[PDB]
């Protein structure tokens, strides 16, 4: 219709309210294309944001405000999310072919977005078509250990491990940064407390106000429960 229940498969499982209509065709064949060529190309974490955030790219989320269909695109956060975290790594070599006319064969009219061109999520009817990168799984969030690699360690550990106070996530200096984005739950308020918010390395670490060090792990025992 305008607003009406994804009809496709290869975005079954990630798309769960009524999305966009009016080609719709088009975008179910790109999609797939991508993919086998795209997504199955990635691992771990950046494959999981990719799926989820290629999906609400192709099809968008729809709701009704009054009597007109409103389109939302991917939100702000869910982006910066993905493109200076989860996929970094892969996103820049993208880019980089890019500059050498270098393109994904499959990607049709689809482009790796802007995120600074998105709408900040958040409102009843959101603005965006939200899938929440950047949020704390409850159950795993811990404050006094960690649960394994301490992902979702929200404690205030503010030392590394070999004691050197932690530089605050909100501050440039000493060390200049743009990853992890300040939009993880976990480095809203952040304080100088040691975060594991992209998940990537095997234990909470923070910048540290060493010059000499730009950053390092911190030590946090395991939480005694933890499987
Ligand atoms: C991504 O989007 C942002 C947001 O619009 C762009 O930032 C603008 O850049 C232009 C220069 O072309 C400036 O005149 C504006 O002041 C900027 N706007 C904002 C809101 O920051 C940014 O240039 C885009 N990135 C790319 C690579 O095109
Ligand atoms: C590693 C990047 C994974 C994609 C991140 C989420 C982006 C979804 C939008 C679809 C982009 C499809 C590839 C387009 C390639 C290009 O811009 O040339």
């Amino acid at each position: 219709g305008y607003c009406a229940p994804y009809s496709g498969k290869v975005c079954k499982e990630y798309l769960t309210g009524q999305v966009w209509y009016s080609g719709g065709w088009k975008n179910e064949q790109v999609t797939t294309a991508l993919w086998d060529e795209l997504i199955s190309d990635l691992t771990g974490l950046c494959r999981e944001a990719a799926e989820k955030m290629l999906c609400a790219y192709a099809f968008p989320n729809c709701h009704m405000e009054g009597g007109r269909a409103v389109k939302a695109p991917l939100c702000f956060e869910d982006c910066q999310a993905t493109h200076l975290q989860f996929c970094y790594n892969d996103w820049v070599l993208i880019e980089e072919k890019k500059e050498r006319n270098m393109f994904i064969k499959s990607r049709g009219h689809f482009r790796l977005p802007n995120c600074s061109s998105l709408p900040h999520y958040n409102m009843r009817r959101p603005n965006c078509s939200y899938i929440g990168l950047t949020e704390l799984k409850e159950s795993e969030v811990s404050y006094d250990c960690r649960n394994g690699n301490g992902r979702f360690y929200m404690g205030t550990m503010n030392v590394s491990k070999s004691g050197i106070p932690c530089q605050r996530w909100d501050t440039q200096y000493p060390h200049k940064h743009f990853q992890p984005p300040l939009v993880f739950h976990q480095l809203l308020e952040g304080e100088n407390y040691c975060r594991n918010a992209g998940g990537e390395e095997p234990h909470p670490w923070c910048y540290t106000v060493d010059e000499s060090v730009r950053w390092q792990h911190c030590d946090i025992p395991m939480c005694p429960d933890y499987v």
